[PDB]
């Protein structure tokens, strides 16, 4: 298992750009000949985010062809800034068992030695997150028939408060309901989130809980300042691979960059 | 508690850049100089690295200067780069608590919610890393002594392979015997590492476990590819907060890059 | 009083790039989320500019939208580039006391501890500057009526030659009639102006005369090279603020740079 | 009369970068050789600045090569980061008319038609100014038997408060007396200065007062903020003509940049 | 003769971008400003190149009006991703001695001293190139009636494998044809190409044979990987002159960079 | 045979940066770092350049050690930037077969298809070039004794005039001796030079000749303007190789740029 997981996207129309000056389409077609361009090849991609910036139709189109014309299996997940309908409505097709009924967005891959669960954390008409009672009990249904085998979730919204000033007001608002499953399944040992557009990282018992920096544009973090912040530093994503017993992510950048070279004992210390 | 937790400094002399080319110590002095610029301020430093890159005293003198210049206390470990006896005749005064004696340098931490334990994984004449016997138990002792209190290790070398193919087998050669103690210990839950120049994370039980990026140069994950590769990528570190019951890392950018603008809802979107 | 001073936006239609290379429009919706982004925040923000660089419908759209976006009262004053019907067209709006007529746009602000005065030195179907006789006499009345009250003036076209060999042909051509204004009024200290797309100053008598750089793209100045040059050196903007008893002017910088950091007198002089 | 005139060059020592980051000596000659590479020729180069950072005399040394490597007269005076004694040693052979007595550095041009004067505004123990007894009455008696050819003064430490809350408390502290001689005096029709690294200008009767950028890092304006910033912000410098009866200052960057290209018409408005 | 020679340009449709995120239209509409604001002009302007990237209309009319703002007259040729009919309908304005048949474009100019021969390499339905009989005879005819007069022709495609294993396969197939010519005529001294984006040179008894990089996205030379890459490395142009006796080819950057700065003895080698 | 070849290195002493701004040493050294980490690994290096900038001991200390740390055989030949004993004293252990009398270094390979002449062109107290009797003998024996094998050139002078006003005064004064061997001899093929900091060429007969681009700054070429220009433009070097019976000569970036990604044809042109 390999897997390249980005997120939070939030392409924009064509030729548009984010705020109107981050150009959010060219960017994320860098990633995605990026990442198909990559020398050791991703089993599939999973994009946990913000597909589209404000959930328009244009904004899907975009969206469709761009994500498209990566060359992998794709596994798509809404965010607050998605619209349900119109993401299942143009999305789907790339990911085709997220379903028929744009409420009940969700799917388990029973493909490899850790099994992945992708689910809908978005709610409409709000930032914050929340996990509905049908995603819960299709969580325990998962979670039970599944056993010891390992599992990971792939959801939007972090389900704890991480102290973020920013973004722990629109976290995931009942996310002690997940919480709550991880005390319960000691099998579900990883969840990845997108939101943040930042890699920050935790444990809750069993479960190691990381939200992912965003493919454009990251947001900082800090713990009392309110101010909604938004910089240009570099993006990056998180590779996941199965080694052994264990599942290892690492960050991957998508920054151009110098090198690389290759290490020599001499030029490292001359005599 | 705020920590700031960089890495694999890998200081050079006074003339000299590292491979000819590389500026760490330019590099390095900016770090520096960014960390205790921040807003929010972190309580201590932590730097797990090779401090420097030789083992030489001319850039342990170096070294002291550039760490010294932090307005933090201090923590420092040694890596496989890093000499026993210079580390200490150099860089002791500048982390007290480390100890008198070259070939057991360690201390615990007490002032915060989690316990914070240093050690030294180097051992002398090779790159791979080992837990002395009197580590090993002086850990042990910490955790037995310690009850229901969390506990974080700061080591320089990861304790089990993350499927590296450069950096696996020179990682922590008798790593399961850490290991042994996060199976026995519940409330051993952090171990952070450097080592891999590279932000890669796993969970082994309730241990979150994870390697830091450098502050300069980074090596790239490769699975196939022994090709002993370094880049410039981007650098980062870690920040690591204490939020209420739950300990979280978050990744603090140490590129110079555009931003930060403030979110508007209506630039977002535009009718 | 604190005033953020740009010009010479120059924007252009909808997915064009000035000279099809220069994106303008992204340029400038960045210096807006630059600019309300700022955290000591203007009262107003001028723009002294060709605000379009054809004087086309679809150019005043994008300027509408963009500068519309800014969280500030706008003061806006035609250039060369604009045209003068459809400039308040479009624009009037977002500054309502332009007028009503497009062959008089200028107005007088009495708010702060320095009385402002904006007017239009834009001529239809040239590039050089041309002062109304219908202007000259506003601008006495408004002097005189005003008092011992200090004045500054926006304007697009210096009033004098500048011994650019570049600008000066299409400086404003009668320029002696505002000069000599400063002559009868000693109350009349500040004049700023765009068009050069540099910060050049001067002074006569008591005014403080001055061209601003552009948000985008900045023309050099040469002494006896007669080449319509230009390039993309950093932009820039004035700030204006009220300080006691002076009217001060700073360069604020637009391009994205590294810093800041703090300064420490061991790191700057160490031993 | 063509002036280029810099400021703040902060050089360190031979091996040394200022704050162990920032390649002020690197900087500082390219911007030499930028210098005397210009078409246009400046007729002599002034220097108000803090020539070394922290007045050693290996400092001087390297200041006196690269300094020493301008292709033009230069005008040298000294700043709080100077040391008189060894400014004098030093650079007086680069500047012979600074005299000879380390305590009154001071001269005036006559060569063009504008009388030019440069004094020392440094004081011993101090980052704030001070004009000595003696200064203000070289000053007086140069204005007084000089008659109406005008007169600029160019100085280190601005001689009125500017708003700028980390510059303000170390300007030139009896600045007042300089203030009185441009009421008494209407001749002296520019003040220049240095300290500030910033382009901050103002008027006080017929005086242009205005600081310069530093050739390498800069400092913000913050009216609120006392935190002890500088950034790396684009350098520039201020060139200065004669325009027959008109001084005129404008800015010549000194980044490097993308550009120039020549404006064409069609290319900007095409059909 | 000064001729400014660039090639495949790879144009897409109005707000296209290649491959989503390479500006080509931008980088193009630089490069068009670049080479109408040389200091030395040169008589004409060459495109070898794949002008178009897809052969759709609309990427023509982009094409069009960019390579219209020229100031030069131009010689155009088609490339394996042109397409013979568009190509003459829009393009053929712009270089009239193309002729009137889409399938025997090609000219010979006579204004020099070496004289030019411009040649349809392409053939629909492959990226491989074909030299028609036609091409070939007309070649003959041409190389005849010119005597001793030296001789260059331009086409898109190498006569030649290279080496190259991404490019060589897609080659001039039947290149052997012009080879031949080579050895009948000592006149014809040069072959310039395109479609390797890349500075790749060889000689053929008297012919010199090059391949040119491209204006924007160039292809790296690998001898045996397979994988089609291509990079963002700097873009470039070639010259040709006429130097008495002598065609000498100059590379010419496209690229932004730092300088000109002048050569000085003393700062060359400091004492 | 592959064969990459650099030149004009022009080191400084450990200290040292050229003209004081630009960081020969470590540009070199990322070069050199560079070479050894290619893919594809050529079978030696030729240094054809000015090794030196000043001609000191304390320059070739560096030069030794830097191109020392290639893993490559070297052919390393001097410029007239090159002291000919100490380039012999400090270098002639890294490329044995130069000899043992500086005044006649030289020498010729035969390992390849093609034979390898070195040559030494610099003439002491000139910049201009000079083929001492003995070298041109030594030339036409070497082609005399060789037959039919075919033979390239490396000297750091251009043997002819190329139209460059700054470089031509300054070539190889009796150059047209070696032209001379051309026309005798024809299985001269290449020549290969450094002195002008760029990749001009020519064809002289057989003959191609060609200088190289600079490791790090370069010289454009001007044909009317004789000021001494240098700049920082993209460095590059040229790699031989030996293609059945073409020697092809192919541009290889120093430079650190975005990607390589991979072509996609349908990525190329979306439906
Ligand atoms: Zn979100
Ligand atoms: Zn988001
Ligand atoms: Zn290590
Ligand atoms: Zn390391
Ligand atoms: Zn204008
Ligand atoms: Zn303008
Ligand atoms: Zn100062
Ligand atoms: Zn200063
Ligand atoms: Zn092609
Ligand atoms: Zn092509
Ligand atoms: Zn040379
Ligand atoms: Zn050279």
């Amino acid at each position: 298992m390999l897997l390249a997981h980005i997120s939070d996207t939030h392409f924009r129309s064509r030729g548009e750009k984010l705020y109107g000056f981050i150009d959010v389409n060219a960017a994320n077609a860098d990633v995605v000949s990026q990442l198909n361009a990559l020398r050791e090849r991703p089993d599939a991609v999973v994009v946990s985010g913000d597909i589209v910036n404000c959930g328009r139709p244009e904004e899907y189109q975009v969206a469709r062809q761009i994500l498209g014309s990566l060359n992998y299996p794709l596994y798509l997940i809404p965010g607050n800034h998605d619209d349900k309908a119109l993401f299942l409505e143009y999305l789907q097709p790339l990911c085709p068992q997220l379903g028929s009924d744009a409420n009940n967005m969700r799917c388990a891959v029973d493909d490899f030695a850790t099994r992945l669960l992708f689910i809908d954390s978005s709610r409409a008409g709000t930032s914050k997150g929340w996990l509905t009672d049908e995603t819960i009990s299709w969580l325990e249904a998962q979670l039970f028939e599944g056993g010891d085998k390992p599992a990971t979730i792939f959801m939007h919204h972090p389900p704890l408060p991480l102290g973020n000033a920013q973004m722990d007001p629109i976290a995931c608002e009942n996310g002690h309901r997940l919480l709550a499953l991880v005390e319960r399944f000691p099998s579900l040992t990883r969840i990845f989130c997108g939101h943040n557009h930042s890699l920050t990282m935790t444990q809750y018992r069993q479960a190691l809980i990381s939200t992912l920096p965003g493919t454009v544009h990251q947001v900082p973090y800090c713990h009392e300042d309110t101010d909604p912040y938004y910089d240009l530093s570099p993006a990056s994503c998180l590779m996941h691979r199965q080694v052994g017993e264990q599942w290892v992510s690492y960050q991957h950048s998508l920054a151009h960059y110098a090198g690389p070279w290759l290490y020599d004992e001499n030029i490292s210390c001359p005599t």
